[PDB]
């Protein structure tokens, strides 16, 4: 009579699946790539049946692990990246492909083939566009719905449905048809604060006919979070899925936001829910997105926002980001010579590559509170793929200061410490950005790369002056996911109140001494400089 | 903590288990393979495809195990025995009628060589007294008369001909030797003369595998355990997620490294395995019936004697049966009731075979009646032909009692029936064994049928022989890491892992004189019907 709740996260390269228990323990884990092609440049494509197999397999082999009965899992819920489904009129994978293959009908989230097609949705200035900062992005889905319009008339002409994957994976487990507030006010325009599709817009940028018959094809009911769909699994998707029908499903979310609903709300006060309002998730990665709620609608210049109820009923989310923190971390330590002997050693103790950087400052530092000292005269710059938040501008570049004609591991630790110090930064200039706009922020929930990094903890907590609150289940968001299944299964009534159960602290990093804290500083002040003096080697160059 | 991993590739999944120095599990993933049916007989994989599945699966496993890939000291990989076929770069060459190089395996199930078999086995050659006198068309040398008959462009380009498991290995360590178990029982190796027979190739017509030393086929053959290259290579270790030079043995056929996993085991009071009493039977998709002995026995219709194929200095008698697993799945996925069946199962926290005994126990009343519910209805479980003890790939089922009704009484009824005609055919073996230098009155099992309580006993009461069922039921996976052991010289021999890594977990005897006399008259109408089917084809002349 134990209860378990499975949250699965489709992610670019994996479908994965958990299943947890009712305090938010992981009980059972599994995994299934799924295949991406790449039929040419910019061009980047799933296929759904594929991503359903995967799912199926990965939440059977997750329940086996668990070793639990079907019918004691009670509630599923399903996040994924917010790429784009297309299907015919009887719900059949539909081309989106130069390939012409039906099972070529996902264009992933990160695909660039409409570039053409947001600058054009951006030169109307449209209301709608001042949620993202009035620049739609090509990976967004409306640029993408136009280049299919435009390019695949077949096509086209024969749609059934448009999904974002995460609502595709929940119509295809129950289905209904009923769209998530989260894809669509993030990443179609969808107006949560007014309930609507704005008519004005679809028609301004040539997808009228997207409207029709109250506009089914796009989603002519929207819901939110935790509500639940259809009669719950079909009978169908319960035998592909080895459970029961009728097991609640939420409505979908997509992945960051199911990795802020996994962490923003395990509570720092005994008995009762998290306080929200001072609190900003960073979901890290490859990329970090940067999260915050509030009751008021703030646009904030250089963040994306304000989505009414995208994540949390009665709340407005905006949502800033850095494109390459992981993915800066690696490419200035795969980039250094001394990497492949670092490397070899560092395996054949047992330890990642962090851990024996991490251990060479330590070394450098003597004593530990002298670590962040070490770059004292070393900074970057960190916008090597342009700056998202909070300066809104792809075309930036980094730079990198200090440079030595020297290739020992110490200069690699010491490019490494930088790194880690400019991303946190970074983050300082985001938070500071969202509160000088509405937010109070003084502490950040993380999840993900870096999280298992002790120093890229302490330093981000140090260059921020918040603490960093790392989370007991490392699973954010298969945590955040089975956190829905357990609101549309009604053991709790509210997110906040499942949240405030299934997830807690696991670690409180705070800032160290003064001394520390004036040091990052002074660095902020460098921080700041480099972007002006970037500016001006521009206007010299002119 | 030292731990050891082991590697097997079945017909529809790459899976891989982590184990510790007692040959306990404490990790394991799979992912599945591709399968292309052409037409029918065609069965064909993917190498890339394997492979990954394999990383996949390998990264997969040391992740739920929660240990550092340092303290990863071996590897071992066991695979099907199907036919990797690569160009002179080493990359996938078709083996295809769809032309397409990703279809470069041919499955061991395949059938396509049937009339290449036929004609080898018209040469009389002496190798074949290793195969107990009649080649199947499963085994290599068939297919490759097949490929080079058929598709020349790809004869004329191929670099490498690899038994699954070999490849597995090459492709791990950059060695290109090659292991006595495929070799041995799939090419026409003698393990008891360490070489090829040239003579049997060129009669075959396969002359030209011999050039350059034997190159494309493997001109360095070697024991299981010996360590390969200088352990993985730093692509495949950084593939897999593991050390590179962790040691890698030799590779081995799926059903011998379940042997190897089971066979082993001390008694329960202490005694050595006994291999003229014990036989193993390593269940899965397929059934393997495995007996070994110093000295050779040449018995009709079952594969070997193979010198070396799994013991040093043992002879190994190979029999099998195709389809098991595959049959009673078949059976029960086929029926219109399986859909309602298995939600009902769910329901009840239970598997469809728990759900069928269910049914069965109901239908008879008292437990010890379930057997004779098939009074009348009976099943010739050849469905993919028979390999022991009649060598014959030509030969179909028969099910006999068919009514209109579609219950799941009916249901069950016909998973009975064909549980009952898989423990028959398994008697069949045995007392073929039993003629020919064995005294078995003991199986070692392995594989998911040995979790199914009916599926066991009545291979018990069928047989007259216990059924011993060991600690550890991934008996393949078991094996492979044991062999991991031996190649990082943790243990000695293969012996000895054996014993220390592998238990016995219960012992099933068969029941009444009642129910064994039954299963006597049910033996006396398997074998007629076998006379019969023989008799339809001869009228049908
Ligand atoms: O590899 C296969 C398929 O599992 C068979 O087990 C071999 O034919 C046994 O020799």
């Amino acid at each position: 009579l134990a209860s378990y709740f499975i949250g699965v996260d489709v992610g670019t390269g994996s479908a994965r699946a958990g299943v947890f228990d009712l305090q938010g323990r992981m009980v059972g884990q599994a995994s299934r790539e799924i295949t991406m092609f790449k039929p040419k440049a910019d061009f980047v494509e799933q296929s759904s049946e594929n991503i359903w197999q995967a799912v199926c397999n990965a939440v059977r082999d997750a329940v086996n692990q668990a070793d639990i009965n079907p019918i004691q899992v009670k509630g599923l819920g399903f996040d994924a990246t917010c790429s784009l489904v297309v299907l015919d009129k009887e719900g059949n994978p539909l081309t989106v492909s130069p390939s012409g293959r039906n099972e070529q009908n996902v264009i992933v989230w990160m695909d660039h083939r409409a570039i053409t097609q947001a600058e054009r949705i951006n030169a109307t200035k449209h209301p709608v566009l001042e949620f993202v900062g009035g620049v739609i992005s090509p990976e967004m889905q409306t640029p993408k719905l136009l280049w299919l319009k435009q390019h695949m008339p077949n096509t086209w002409s024969n749609v059934g449905h448009l999904f974002d994957l995460p609502d595709f994976l929940t119509w295809r487990a129950t289905k209904d048809e009923t769209r998530s507030l989260c894809s669509t006010v993030c990443k179609w325009t969808y107006l949560g604060h007014e309930d609507r599709w704005d008519p004005s817009y679809f028609k301004l940028v040539g997808l009228a006919d997207l409207l029709d018959n109250n506009a089914a094809k796009i989603g002519a009911t929207v819901k939110p979070m935790g509500a639940p769909l259809g009669h719950g699994l079909s009978q169908r998707a319960a035998s592909e899925m080895g459970l029961i029908p009728g097991t609640a499903v939420s409505v979908s979310i997509i992945d960051a936001h199911a990795g802020t609903i996994g962490i923003l709300g395990a509570s720092g006060v005994t008995g009762e829910n998290a306080n929200f309002d001072r609190r900003i998730a960073l979901i890290g990665g490859t990329s970090t997105a940067h999260m915050a709620m509030s009751r008021s609608a703030h646009f904030i210049s250089g963040i994306w926002g304000p989505y009414y109820s995208a994540i949390l009923p009665e709340y407005w989310l905006n949502e800033g980001g850095q494109s390459a923190t992981g993915a800066l971390i690696d490419h200035i330590i795969q980039s250094h010579p001394c990497y492949p002997a670092l490397l070899e050693q560092a395996k054949n103790k047992g330890e990642t590559i962090y851990e024996a950087l991490n251990y060479i400052l330590r070394q450098m530092a003597g004593e530990p509170e002298n670590i962040a000292f070490l770059t004292n005269d070393i900074h970057m710059l960190p916008y090597f793929h342009g700056n998202r938040s909070p300066r809104a501008n792809p075309n930036l570049t980094g730079i990198i200061t200090g440079l030595k004609l020297s290739t020992t591991p110490e200069d690699m630790a010491l490019r490494y410490l930088a790194t880690i110090q400019a991303l946190a930064l970074g983050t300082r200039h985001i938070i500071e950005t969202m509160n000088q706009n509405g937010y109070n922020i003084d502490t950040m929930m993380a999840s993900g790369g870096g999280t298992k990094n002790p120093i890229f903890v302490q330093e981000h907590a140090n260059a921020t002056g918040c603490a960093m609150l790392l989370p007991e289940e490392s699973e954010a968001m298969l945590l955040g996911s089975a956190m829905m299944g357990t609101v549309a299964a009604g053991v709790f009534e509210s997110l906040p109140e499942a949240m405030a159960a299934m997830s807690r602290i696991g670690k409180t990093v705070t800032p160290q001494t003064n001394k520390i804290k004036a040091y990052y500083d002074r660095k902020y002040r460098v921080f700041h400089q480099m972007y002006h003096d970037h500016m001006r080697y521009q206007a010299l160059m002119q």
